[PDB]
Formats: C-alpha cells, sequence, structure tokens
C-alpha cells in the first residue's frame, strides 16, 4: 500500500556473537569464557542449556555463509571469542583460534560479503574473571592486547570494527541484576565494569589510529526508550533514568567528555561513584567513526520507589508481546534515532534488530508471519528517519540463525533461519525469503 | 501484570444507533429517512444491505435491555429515529414513534440502566431532503421542534443528552467525499451542511434551558489524530489539517465563537465560503455541559497534494489492523484527549470506541480476543488520562450489538454480543463476558 | 462486479408440486394416483423412496408459508392432487381435498403471497389409469370436471393457473422412455396421450373464459435446448428434433394450430400417427394469456442412428455438472427465450429453475454455494432477455424444498430450505438467505 | 463417457518464454531488456517480483527437457531472449548468448522434441527502448539483424518459427493501458509500435525466404472472442471492436493488405492514424505458413462510452473463474477457430491454452483437478473444429512450469509442473499426469 525506497549504498546485514552460534567450546585449544562458567552452574541458565554445541558454528561456517549469499546480503556482523585467541588473556596466542577467523573473514570476503567484527560480545575469559574481571583495570590492559592482535591479524580484511556490544547487559545486567554472566549484583562492581569498559574501548580506538588500521570503528549499545505514563515531572524523571543508563551513560563520555551528571547524582546517593583516574575521561573521548543501536522493543514507565535502583517501573498497557514477552512499538527506533542527535548526526548503523517468534519447521518451512509483521513496522521507522536526513547506514536482522538466547537458553528463537538443535540442520524461515526482496530490491512495501 | 482502578462515579455503557439496529423500517408510520433511500439505491452500500431488519430491536428491545442488565452496564447510549417521530419532519407527530421510546426508555429506567440519548445519529427524513436537507436553514427549525419534542415528552426519564453524533461524517463524509447518505461530493454542500448543524445545535440547547430539561446535554464529534511521517512544516500541517476538521471545525465555534482560520483559508482557496448569518456564532456558543468523543483508530500522514481535498496522505505503518483495515494504536486516545484541554477541562465522555473483529459463533460461543486486545489498551488510555486529572466521566463500547455498519452493510462486526442475521439470536461474544468483569469491579487487569 | 436491476413489477417466487412436497397420501379419502402405484412397484424409483410422507407439507403447510414470508418472495407455484378432489375422477368429489387446499391458499393470501396454481402435476388417479388413462379420451373429460370444480372453488382466491406441467414428460419420458409413471416404452400411446393433454389443455381454458374465473391461464412445458457438435446438417436436424419435441409439438398445436411437420414426419416413418379427430386443433388453439417454461439444462448433440427414438447423441463437453450430472450453461435459458418469439413476445414465466446440490447440514445450516452460483447465471440470463425487450414477467426457484425427485427419489436435493426426511426438520440454506436480498432488494450483483 | 480421437499426426506441446523462465539475467553477457527495467521499478509488478532467478531455466534446461521427454510431447515452444544474442541490440553479437540455445536446441533434437522458436517474446533491449523502442523504425532494422542471425544460426536445427508472440499485448497493453513494459499509455504511440512490429515480422519472413531456411514461419496473436450482451447493433459492435484489435488488426494486413476500417475510423476520431509509408503495406502482406492463436478466455460485452478507448464494457455473467479471475468458457475457442476461416482454412496451431491454478505441493503432489477440468473443455473444443475440416495442427498447454507471469508476478501460477522458487525443485502436477496419457494415447475421455 506505501513504497519505502532506501538509499543506494545502504549496508543490508544480519549479526551473531561467537558463544550463541560457535559451539565447539573445548576444541583447537580454547579457554573458557564466563558464560561457559555460567551456564554450567545451575539455575543460571533456563533448562541447564549451554553453549557446548550451540548451532556448531565452528564447523558449519561454510553453509551459514552459503545462506548469507543466497540472501543478497552485505554486511555479516560476528563476534570473536577472546578466549579462542587469548585461552587465559595472559598474552600467550592460540593460532588456532585466528586460523578459524580467518578462514571465516576469507570466505566472507570472497563472496563480497563485508566482515562486521564485533570484538567484545561478553565472552570474557574466565582466567580474568578469577582475578576479578572487568572490575580490575588489569582486565583493560588484557582487552588491549586482544583488539591490537585482531586488528594487526585482520588488517585489510576487515574494514568495520565494533570494540564492544551492548555496554548496559555487560555492566548493569551482568553485575547488578545478576541475570548474565559473571551474575553479580553490586551497584558499585557494574559501574566499576561500565568504566574500566570505555577506557579499554578509548585505548583501543587509540591502537586502532597508531596501527593506522583498514575501516573505521566504533561502540554498539543497546539503546532501551521509554515514555512517561504521566505529565508528571517524576514520571518523566523515571524514563530519563531508564533511557540514560543505556545510552548517555556509555555514550556522553565517548562524546561530551563526562558521565550524565543526575545519574552521578543519584548512584552518588546509593554511595556508589565512577573510579575515576586522570587521563581516563581523555581516553574514553577518544573519537569514533560510528555507532551500532540495538533496539528491540520501548516502554511506558511510572516513578515508582520500590521498582528497583533506578525507581522506574515498566507499565503493561496491554500491547501484544514477542514470544519472549516484548511488546513491539516501533516508534520507539524512530524516537531513540531522533534524541541521539544530541552527539550530532552520527553515521548510526542497526547492529541488532528483531522478534522472538517460537514458530518451528511445519511441512518444510517455518510461517513466522509475526516476524515479518515486526520487521516491516521497524523498516519503516528506518527509512523514516533516513527521510529526516539522520544518517542511518545499514540494518543487521538479529539474528541470521536461531541460538543461544543467553539466560533463556534455546527457548527463545530471534533467526531468520531456523536450526534443529538435535541434527543441526537449516532451514531458511518465511522471514528469510521476505527479506531477501527487502535486500535484494532495496524497497520495501508495507501491506498486510 | 498491571492493576488500573477507575474512579468511583465512572460510567460504564455500550452504544447503538436507530437505523443500525432498530428494523422495522415501515412499521407504526415511520417515515423514510436518507439511509433508506441510500441503502436502497444499488452501489451505495456493500451487498445492497440495508436497515429494513437490521437487528429488529424495534421488537427484540426488551431481549437487548436484558443483557445489559446481566452486564451490569450503567448507561445506555442509542439513537432516535427522527422520522418515527416526524415522518415528513414537517410538524405531524408520530404518537406510535413515541410509543416505543417510551417503552424502551421506561425498561432501562426499571433496570436502573442510566438511558445516554442521541437525538440525531444521522436519520434525516427524506421528506426535508427533497428539499435540500441540512444544506437548506429550512431543517434547522425542523430539527429544533423535533428536540424540542423529546425535551417535552422523555423530561425525568433521560439525564444525558447529545444533540448530534460524528459531525464531520454527518457533513463532509456524507457530502464532500459521497461516502455517506445522501452521498453528495460538492466542498460547498458540506460546509453549508455542517454550519446549519452547529446552529441546529446552538438552538437545541437553549430550548433545552428555555425547557430546564432534566440532566445535562452536549455534542459527540468523532475525533482523528495524525501525527507527521516528517518533522516538515508541510507533513504536521496536513496532520493539523486531518486533526481539526474532525473536532476543532465543530468545537471551536462552540467554545471559542470562531472557525479554525487556517482551515477557512484552506477552503476560501477552493472558492468554498462558510454561509454565516447574524448572530450565528452566539447561537452556536451556547453553553454545552460535555461533549462524546468517538475514538476508533490513529495514523501517520505525509503532505501529498494529489490525496484529496485536505492534501494529507495516511502512511501505511505495517502495523496490524481491524478486520476493516484500521490500525490499532491505542495512545491516539491519550492524544486527543490532551489536545481537546485546549477548550480547558472539559467534562469528556468516550460516546464510541471498539474494533471490527468478524469472529463468529463457534461452538456456542465468540471468541473474539481480538476485540478484548483492542478494549484492553485503550482503556489503559482512559485511566491514563483520569490519572493526568482529565475530566473523562465514562466510556461507551460500540457496539452493543453488530448492526448495520453503514456503507459496509453487515460484513463489519464491532458488537459485543453476536447477532445472527438469519435467525435474530443474541450470543453474547468473550469480549461481553471479560467487559462485565471490568465494569462490575471497576477496575481492569492488563495480561495477555 | 455488475449489477442487475429487475422491473418494478417482477414476480419473484419458489415452486412445488402435491406429490412431491404433501405426504399424507392416504388421508382424508386420498385415492391412489399412478405415481403411489408406480412408486410402490419394485425398481421403478431408486432405493424404494415414495411419496407416502414425503415433506408432509399436508400437515407441515403452516411452516412452510410462514418461511415463504420470512423470504419476502411475491408468488407461491404449488399443484393439486387430482386424486385428492376426485379419488376416481369419477365425478364423486372429497369435500376434506378441497378443504386442505383453501387452508393453504387462505394462508398463502393473508401473507400477501400470490398463489400459482398448476392444475396438473402428474398425479393422474390409478382408476383413470385402469381405463387406459391419458391414452383414453374418457381422461380428457375427467381433467375438464377436475379444472372447473378449482376454477369455481377459488375463484378470486387465485389469479395465475397453469393447466399441465411438462407435457414432454407426462407424454414421452412416461409412455415412451418409461422412466417416469405409469412406465410405458410405445411411441404411439405417447403420442396418444400427448394429443389427449392438449385437447383436455383446450377445453379448461374454455371453461375458465366461460366461467369468467379471476386472473389469467396457461401451460407450462418443460424447455429443452441443444447446440450441434458439427455445422452440418444432420447434426443440426438432431439438435431440432430434441428441441422441438420439448417445447414445439406442444406449443406450436395452442399458437399456430398445427404439429411440427418434421415431427409427424420423423414419427409416421416409424409407425407413429396423432389421433386428431374434428374440431380437435380448434380447441387446442384456445388463445392462453401466458406459458411457463421449465429451464435447467442445455446440451451439445452430434445425430446418432443408434441415439433412441430422435437419433439425437448428447455429446460431454467435459463442462461441470450439478449432484444430479445435469451440466450447466446459462446461456440455453437465454437462447431459448429468443427462439420461442416465434409465437411473438408471448408473456413468459419462468416456472421452474434450480439446481441438484446435495449439501447436508452442518453447524447449523446449508452451505450449497454451488446453487447461488447457479442461480447467478440464470437470473442473469433472465436481465439480459427482460434487456432484449421479450415479456419474461418472472422467475420460480424449483425449489422451496428438498422433496421427492420422482425416479431420484430422495437423492437429489433441488429445495432451497433443507428437510431433514428423519425429523421433517426445515433449514434454510445458503441459498435461501442469498434469494432472500435478491427478491427485497428486487436487484442482483454478481461476484464470487 | 466420450472419446474424442485426434488426427495421427497432431503436434502436441508445452510453452514458455525467455523472460518468465530462463533467470541468469546478468549472465555471459545478456545486456537488460525493457521487462528488467519494468520488473526493477517499483508498482510496475506484483510484489516487487522480477525475472532475475525466474526458474533458473538458463541452469536447469536439461531437467525440464528429461520432464518433456518422460511428458511424451512432440513440440516445445521457447522464446529467445533478443538481449542474450545482441545485448545492445546493436550488431554486436554475443556467442555466448548464443550457444545457450544451441545446448537447449540441441538435447531437445536428440530427445525427438522439435523446437517452435518464437523470436520475440516481449524481452526489446532497454537500449533500442532507449531510442524510442517499438515506436521507432530503428527497432524494424535491429529486429531483422537479430531475425537474420538465428535463422543463419539455427537452420536444419529449428523446423518451426514465430515472429511476435501477441501482438496486441506488445502494443495496446504495454503501450496504451499501461500494465506491461514499457508501461506507457498513449493511443498513438501503441498504434506506432504495432505498425513498426508489422514491418518488422514482413521482412524477418522476407529474408527468411531469401535466406531459404528449414520449416515454416508464422505470428501467433492472442485471441479474444466477445459476445453481444444485447442483440443492438451498439452492442454488437463494441463486441467487434474487442474482438478485432486483438485478431483482425494484425491478421487483416497481413492476409488482405489492409487495415480493418473501422477501427481506423475509430481511432482517427481519437486523433491517431496509423503511420504508413509508402511498401509498408507490402511488406506486412508477405505471404506465412501458419499463424498460432492464444485462446484463455471469452467475455460477454455490452457497448459503453466511459468503458475505455473502445467503449466496450464486459459483464460479470456470475459464470465461475481461474485463480486470476478469467471466467472458463471453452465454446470460445470454437467460435474464434470458425471467425478466423475469413482468412481461409489457414493452419493453426494452439501456441498457448491454459488455466491460472495456485494449488501447491501437498503430501507430495500437486491436486490441480482444476487444470484438468480447463484442459479437458478446451481439448474438446480442439477436435470439435478439426472435425469441421478446420487446419488445427497442434496444441501447446501454457505453461510447462509456473513462471514470472509478468505483472502478477509469482502470485499466479499457469504451469503443468510445480516449480519451488526457494529451491527450484520441480514436482510434476496432476495435471502433467493426466495430460501425458491425452498426447501418449492421442485420444481424450470427457468425464468426470
Ligand atoms: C527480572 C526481569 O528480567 C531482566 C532481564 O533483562 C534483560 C534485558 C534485555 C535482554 C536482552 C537480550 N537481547 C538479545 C541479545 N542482544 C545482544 C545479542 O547478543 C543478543 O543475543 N537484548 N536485550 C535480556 C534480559
Ligand atoms: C474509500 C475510502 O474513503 C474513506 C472512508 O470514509 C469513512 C470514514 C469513517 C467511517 C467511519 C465509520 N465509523 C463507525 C460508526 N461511527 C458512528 C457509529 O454509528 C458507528 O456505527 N466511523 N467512521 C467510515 C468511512
Ligand atoms: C436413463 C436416462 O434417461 C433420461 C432420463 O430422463 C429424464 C428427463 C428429465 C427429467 C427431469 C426431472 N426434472 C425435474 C422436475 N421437473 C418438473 C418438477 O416437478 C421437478 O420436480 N426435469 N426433467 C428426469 C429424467
Ligand atoms: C485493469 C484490468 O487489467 C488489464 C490487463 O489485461 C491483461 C490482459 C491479458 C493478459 C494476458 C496474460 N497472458 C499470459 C501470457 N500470455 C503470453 C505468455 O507469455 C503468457 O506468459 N495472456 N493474456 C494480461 C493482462
Amino acid at each position: 500500500m506505501t513504497i519505502f525506497q532506501f538509499p543506494q549504498d545502504f549496508m543490508w546485514g544480519t549479526a551473531t556473537a561467537a558463544y550463541q552460534i560457535e559451539g565447539a567450546y573445548q576444541e583447537d585449544g580454547r579457554g573458557l569464557s564466563i558464560w561457559d562458567t555460567f551456564a554450567h552452574t545451575p539455575g543460571k541458565v533456563f533448562n541447564g542449556d549451554n553453549g557446548n554445541v550451540a548451532c556448531d558454528s565452528y564447523h558449519r561456517y561454510e553453509e551459514d555463509i552459503r545462506l548469507m549469499k543466497e540472501l543478497g546480503i552485505r554486511t555479516y556482523r560476528f563476534s570473536v571469542s577472546w578466549p579462542r585467541i587469548f585461552p587465559n588473556g595472559d598474552g600467550e596466542v592460540n593460532q588456532k583460534g585466528l586460523d578459524y577467523y580467518h578462514r571465516v573473514v576469507d570466505l566472507l570476503n570472497d563472496n563480497g560479503i563485508e566482515p562486521f567484527c564485533t570484538l567484545y560480545h561478553w565472552d570474557l575469559p574466565q582466567a580474568l574473571q578469577d582475578a576479578g574481571g572487568w572490575g580490575n583495570r588489569r582486565t583493560i590492559q588484557a582487552f588491549v592486547q586482544f583488539a591490537e592482535t585482531m586488528f594487526r591479524e585482520f588488517h585489510g580484511k576487515i574494514q568495520h570494527w565494533l570494540t564492544f556490544n551492548e555496554p548496559w547487559c555487560i555492566a548493569f545486567l551482568s553485575n547488578m541484576l545478576g541475570v548474565h554472566a559473571p551474575g553479580l549484583t553490586n551497584l558499585q562492581t557494574a559501574i566499576d565494569v561500565g568504566h574500566h569498559l570505555l577506557v579499554a574501548h578509548g585505548l583501543s580506538v587509540r591502537r586502532f589510529r597508531e596501527l593506522g588500521t583498514s575501516g573505521q570503528i566504533g561502540i554498539a549499545p543497546n539503546v532501551s526508550w521509554a515514555v512517561p505514563y504521566s505529565t508528571s515531572e517524576e514520571d518523566k524523571a523515571a524514563c530519563a533514568r531508564t533511557i540514560s543508563l543505556h545510552s548517555d551513560w556509555f555514550l556522553q563520555p565517548i562524546y561530551q567528555g563526562s558521565y550524565p551528571q543526575f545519574l552521578v547524582d543519584w548512584f552518588a546517593e546509593q554511595g556508589a561513584t565512577v573510579p575515576i583516574q586522570d587521563g581516563d575521561m581523555d581516553i574514553i573521548g577518544e573519537p569514533i567513526d560510528m555507532i551500532g543501536i540495538n533496539y528491540y522493543s520501548m516502554s511506558v514507565n511510572r516513578f515508582n520507589p520500590e521498582a528497583g535502583f533506578l525507581q522506574s517501573e515498566e507499565i503493561n498497557m496491554g500491547l501484544p508481546v514477542t514470544d519472549i514477552g516484548w511488546p513491539v512499538e516501533s516508534r520507539g527506533l524512530y524516537e531513540v534515532l531522533h534524541y541521539l542527535q544530541k552527539y550530532g548526526n552520527i553515521d548510526i548503523y542497526i547492529t541488532e534488530n528483531g522478534a522472538c517468534i517460537n514458530d518451528e519447521v511445519v511441512n518444510g518451512k517455518v510461517q513466522d508471519d509475526r516476524r515479518i509483521s515486526y520487521m516491516q513496522q521497524h523498516l519503516v521507522q528506518v527509512h523514516r528517519a533516513i527521510h529526516d536526513g539522520l544518517h542511518v547506514k545499514g540494518y543487521m536482522a538479529w539474528s541470521l540463525l536461531d541460538n543461544f538466547e543467553w539466560a533463556e537458553g534455546y527457548s527463545m528463537r530471534f533467526g531468520i533461519i531456523h536450526v534443529d538443535f538435535r541434527t543441526q540442520v537449516r532451514t531458511p524461515k518465511e522471514s528469510y525469503y521476505w527479506y531477501r526482496k527487502v535486500v535484494g530490491n532495496n524497497w520495501l512495501e508495507t501491506r498486510r
């Protein structure tokens, strides 16, 4: 009914992460990450699921890349298992680790797919976590040597780099709420991890510039959007806190060399402060070429004193929800793209966007109409913002494959391709074929 | 997950219209209305459907009222067939017309249901339409004699009155776009009808005050909400035009004694002007106790020169739609309730809200979960605004019964009770039972 | 997509026959007809079905008439059981016979339904068949006394009369092919019966005029249409023979005081001649106000010497067929209406038209979409001919009720209302509700 | 029930077109056709479908030919992608283009299948369309060099040639109604294209004779049949206009050296004339060995002034329709075969006949009974005309494969073999196996 045409050089993609798809968790000298530890602890992951085999992408990468070529996709966002390159994050490199990523990347380049390399997608080596992990400044040095090895090793092979994925998850979800590895629950150690992340980021960007590594580099925050239930100041502040901790808390330092004062005041009142040393802010402010934003959902939030450390209560507006229980409201993606212009018209990529739709293989196909419906609403909002002159450069569907969805295990399916975890059979879903017509035409026809 | 508690004295209701449910179109001296004429003209109504029998509520009113009592509802909004009281609108009254409404209203009052009486729900007698209908200032005097008869006839029996329902439909849909009776397509005659409506309204309110008739009186505009695709001025103006013609065009005169200048300028440029005579604005500005608003849907609109007389193009955002193809975005009801505060914190009733869900009787019941889902999102927005201190006094579900949906005939089901047009059997839908617990508890819990 | 508007005064109806629906075959002094005898003989009727109970319309006439009123139909075509009025056709009248038809007819007139009375619908009393039946000139006088009694008995109560139904069936199907009662197979006795029919017709029309009985009278031939497979003369002649024996053989005498010479020559060569006495042609030529035509199907026929007594072989064109195996080609009705203009622009009624669709009651209703599809194509052809200025005055659906379909018994359903022969339950089919809107609107819209 | 025996040497076939099945739209130096351009323009083709891969017959031709051999078919009608031989239609030939058609044709001849080569099946090179395409007389020269190359290249390999397929579509559908590539809407440029087509045809036939190329050559018009709703002259003229523009407009010049005067007068009154130069009619009148006729549907048409440029309104006779909404009335094929005898008893081939039936693979088979039913009715009409002594030499089912149905995309299935456009899997439908018994026996038994 309406036609939405995309810019000529718009980067269509699909996204995965090492621990979620790779498997082969003990092969070719791989050391245990914090997620190996976490998935092997009873009660941490639904149904006791772990990434031991996952989608076995370590061996099946040839098949996955063939399905990407047939998709006619332009970029493929993957993540490097740190413990595959530095099993202890010690400085003793694993050449078998590198060899795998060279095979993967070399195939992508031969098939005219541009690699989009996330260095850190939560697989911190357990060796570093034994010594305090991201709460220890020693990890900052460890990450930079990892970042450096990859920059040196895959120079000219990779033109698009992200240091970290979803810092809010790595810091606050992993160390405040205890939902993700390593599953702590302390305001102060989350803030510590958060700050050390940014220093490790800055220094890795610095080395990239010093090495004159090929391409462009950035960070990929998960981005929350909240809207106030009331015209009340207290409800507006609750939304501000929710929005700012996901985006502003990591982006204001990188772009404006400071933390959001109102959140520093909020945390200080809970007896937490940012462990800021001399030259830390200078390092963090090291200019970056683009950001990724991961958008999934938006919410209506009311002030509530008993509603967690941000005193921001999500309200059930009665909206329809994905199989993981997230409401679908595409206009949040439009709102957050406009909100992020406070940092200027930066080059933004949608590095993750997708829906949890648990439809399985019936008569040889997956009839995931609800995933097509989700994607349709969200790609309108991407066009809508490009048309407002915002520099949205690309869109990457989460995910290429049904994968290990962290603490939900294999129970929540985000993939555009169905994966059977008994047989490792790939079945492209209806969404795969619908998307193949949205990337190859480079326009979208909204109709149902 | 979230609980929404309503004010103590909040008015729960259901809504119908005479032509849509009554039937008995030739019985007890009823004269033909413009809708009888329109429904009897081939190509005007889908499948050649007409209101000749409809839900046969003329004879089955006892059954419908029993189903309302079991619903535990507090108000009932109905409309009077003008041509049942004045078959020619000539001043010769029909006692059989009045007797029916006395039987209906007397039952409602005996069952502790408060009647909410809409005088005009598009039933214009054909006798007056032969003379030019609402385009002829003659109808204004005709309507006031009708209004007066009802005021005097049902004084103390009825405490809630609306002069007109959806003026935008009566004027612009009926006389500009030609979709509704009497199906003309002339900018000038629509504006004429629109103006004459307001004069007839003012004078009827005046007589109500002069008669010291029991209760309170108002008008019930259908209310559009549009949001711009772009931050562009042209796109914002297109939305303003769309929003203002539905609400502002009838409400600005009643509340601020003028027409929206920007729409007068817009129309003037198409060679149309308002036939405003001396003291017309004074009549129209006669104070009213409250308004009804009919809300259904919301839209995203772009400026487009070839997109009808308002040059406002609705965009398909890929959102899910009701069976009549309207998208559901409850937050429009919240936005428009805030927008209407430009006339101050007036007493507002939701006189119509509902979804077209065509589920039929299967294993003895209707499984209209999508209607419950719709109602749930919208009743959150009603709570949301009451909580912002807005004087939203009540909510009336459109509709009590599957009825004659005008130009769609019986093909679109809005009812909360299923009606088999073959047998005139009433089957309360799942929505009826869901709604019965919301109005009886006087709170709502969101889930699904 | 296309709208077909009918003339203001167009007569909408349904049609039944006494033996097919009445039942009560021994009640109130009814004498056995030839069909009672035939249905009681093994191998004559499929499954040994008979009209002993049928639809029990003798007792259930009140119910059937109510369903007609709700249909909004204008005419009702029924037939009189001769042996109910004259059990022996001997001149001793049965007052109980008449009383039933007075009850039926009086209800029809009270409900504003115009009776359309067929005197002979194959009910010949067995007493007359013992004496040679229609092959004996004795029956001619017997029929006229019957015709007369009814004319005098129901004067002013009935305004539309047919002497005979489907003469071709009564004569050739019943006495040449042996398919229908009394099931003979002799060219000569068929031609005899055929001739005696016409004399009985002429004399009955004469008495109607002499009695100055109220209304108009005619005959209702079943009408075949055949089209040649080849442009060959022999194939064209085969069609002519097939067409002429159904229509021309009874209509040429009534309208042009002769038999089709080419068929007399054809039969004469098989040693058959018409037993025409002095003044017979004069009697037969008694002017009539209108005809009925019964149309169902059309065919493509080849000359074939071994293809029955008419040497006309029907060819299977692979067309789709009704459940009784007749192909649907509506354009035959248009062709035959034009062909019959050889007798001038006479007043024609479609006294029978319908399809055999054996859909049963499923989830409280009959989904006989193929019957609606059939009726739709045929009512276009009725409009098409009226638009060519042909005097087609009415249309009567065969049948109101699933009935006793002669030699097929209850296995072929032609009814527009379902009848459960187990329980005598009436269930209006989808066709009933579809037809109800065509006759009430008095226009038709083609779709599906 | 009836047996229809075909002549001994009757040519059974199946038909495809290059753009509809080939795919490989950029491979081995292929230049863009006007259909590549048209399919890549948003809003031109349903669902944004294009022939980029189609059935991938460029690579899968071996499989398709094996399925033809198992069918026991005698002829295979295919079309040559002009832009595969002359990517710019410039005169620089592509040897890789020729090599493909030599591989295809050589396989057909080895398998005893007779190639039936359509030179032009709408794939005009975009290079020529940039310069005005068929509206430019330069294209005439371009086509003749193409025609010539193929004649020289495949002499003795191919014995059956068609210059153009469906001229009415190429001219009027493509350039008057704008439905097909290149999607113009101008009476005059359609007539231009139409005339230039005929000159290009004549000159190509001339070269064929001069080259003494092996076999016989013709043209394949799509053939409409219309029948008047009324006996009125104006309704008869409307049909004449509809019939003549499809057939007579291209056939009267080839066979009688003139255009239908009544259509020249009709067009002249709309300010259009045929751009006829000296020797044009002489060229067009170059004798031809046979025609193809493409028959699908016939219609009932009424005169209507507002019903397009021919003022001929199709009426919905309520007949059943194929999934693409065309009514099935086989007797049109019989009527048009008789009508075409105005050019004498020419050798006619049914080069296209088929139904759109969208049945998909269920339990390993396609249950396309409606396609068998369609084919059955139409093959009776082919026998019927052969039996009238008409020189109908052959029948080619449209289509071998589900293909790219132009502006309907992949949504409308005409194939006798099912194709999955995700996996390129061929599944012979029930129609394939039914037809295999109609070609191999060389008789047909009409029964259902
Ligand atoms: C008690 C309530 O519970 C609180 C848990 O709160 C969350 C919030 C958000 C998430 C979340 C998961 N994803 C998908 C992944 N994105 C990064 C990529 O690697 C995907 O695999 N995004 N957000 C999970 C849990
Ligand atoms: C060709 C497309 O052009 C635009 C169609 O134009 C409209 C606009 C609006 C409506 C419409 C119908 N309703 C529901 C009733 N409200 C009053 C009450 O009695 C309900 O029965 N609201 N709006 C229909 C048609
Ligand atoms: C062995 C095959 O040999 C040929 C069969 O021969 C026929 C011919 C025609 C019919 C036939 C049945 N009807 C319907 C009734 N019309 C009158 C009305 O009362 C309906 O109940 N019409 N024609 C049956 C059998
Ligand atoms: C607004 C109403 O719309 C007007 C569109 O009018 C038509 C008419 C006719 C056709 C048509 C398509 N075919 C099948 C192909 N035959 C040639 C072969 O290559 C097949 O692929 N035949 N006729 C399409 C569209």
